[PDB]
């Protein structure tokens, strides 16, 4: 079997994307945030305190006449940005982009935290790490890509994000239409539950590549590319007027500037990110500050090769006996 879904930006600075995924019987549609960095299938529910609730679609599994209470189980889940929630289990069936698992671990929210209230475009995240990561207690349950792994023709989904467009989600096959060249393959830690990778290195704009391992994740569920503090200060020392603000939480730049393209390594290849994939545009409505898309890492124990470095290229996540990544340029 294969899958093939769209993934839609949620607004002008892709801040995140969403996909839509069918749930239960009747098809009960919600628009759920795919994260290769967690491994919890949870939604906004009819469970959902209603106070936390504003504009997001719900599940309702009483209204799913394939939908079972998992006796027990619940789920607690704290993300890299501060934001959580919690809630109980159904199993439910789910199809994304055609593709059915049954007796998918679907984790009703009965609470969220403020931004995810917050976002009303986001009914929810589809996690797509290890499913070690996976919280549910005291059964720890699968995630989607684990479950339909076996019935899949190859053993992979591939996150095709787009720059200010929509892109695609795909499992089971690669789409050997959507990417220039060849993929460059690289090897996988799953020691932390993550698709945790090497780069070789990078590039500021025209500048020369500096080899140098740079261990991190990649995390379709994370706004920007998150390196080492040196790294960074390398990047933003090429914009004049940007500066590091301990007030905004960041390198910012002033919003008249063009950026240079970013390049890091995948092995000896070479993705480049365009200097307008850095831009995350004013700090607030109508400021000249304009927020950095490339943030230091310091502080976070981990680098994230996020949207804005996946968007970038056609990124294979290969769930073979041995993991492995794959980047291509398109
Ligand atoms: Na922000």
């Amino acid at each position: 079997s294969t899958g093939s879904a769209t993934t839609t930006p949620i607004d002008s600075l892709d801040d995140a994307y969403i996909t839509p995924v069918q749930i239960g019987t009747p098809a009960q549609t919600l628009n759920l945030d795919f994260d290769t960095g967690s491994s919890d299938l949870w939604v906004f529910s009819s469970e959902t305190t209603a106070s936390e609730v504003d504009g997001q679609t719900i599940y309702t599994p009483s209204k799913s006449t394939t939908a079972k209470l998992l006796s027990g189980a619940t789920w607690s889940i704290s993300y890299g940005d501060g934001s959580s929630s919690s809630g109980d289990v159904y199993t439910d069936t789910v199809s994304v982009g055609g593709l059915t698992v049954t007796g998918q671990a679907v984790e009703s929210a009965k609470k969220v935290s403020s931004s995810f209230t917050e976002d009303s475009t986001i009914d929810g995240l589809l996690g797509l790490a290890f499913s070690t990561l996976n919280t549910v207690s005291p059964t720890q349950q699968k995630t989607f890509f684990d479950n339909a792994k076996a019935s899949l023709d190859s053993p992979v989904f591939t996150a095709d994000l787009g720059y200010h467009a929509p892109g695609t989600y795909n499992f089971g096959f690669i789409d050997t239409t959507a990417y220039t060249g060849s993929i460059t393959y690289t090897a996988v830690s799953t020691k932390q539950g993550f698709w945790e990778w090497t780069s070789t290195g990078y590039a500021v704009g025209s500048g020369t590549f500096k080899s140098t391992s740079i261990d991190g994740i990649a995390d379709t569920g994370t706004t920007l590319l998150y390196l080492p503090a040196t790294v960074v200060s390398a990047y933003w020392a090429q914009v004049s007027g940007a500066k590091s603000s301990s007030s905004v939480g960041g390198y910012v730049f002033p919003c008249s500037a063009t950026l240079p393209s970013f390049t890091f390594g995948v092995g000896s290849a070479r993705i480049v990110i365009p200097g307008d994939y850095i831009d995350f545009g004013p700090i607030s409505t109508g400021s000249s500050s304009c927020f950095g898309g490339i943030q230091s890492s310091a502080g976070i124990g981990i680098n994230i090769f996020g949207d804005v470095a996946l968007k970038a290229a056609f990124v294979v996540f290969n769930g073979a006996t041995t993991p492995t990544l794959g980047f291509a340029s398109k």
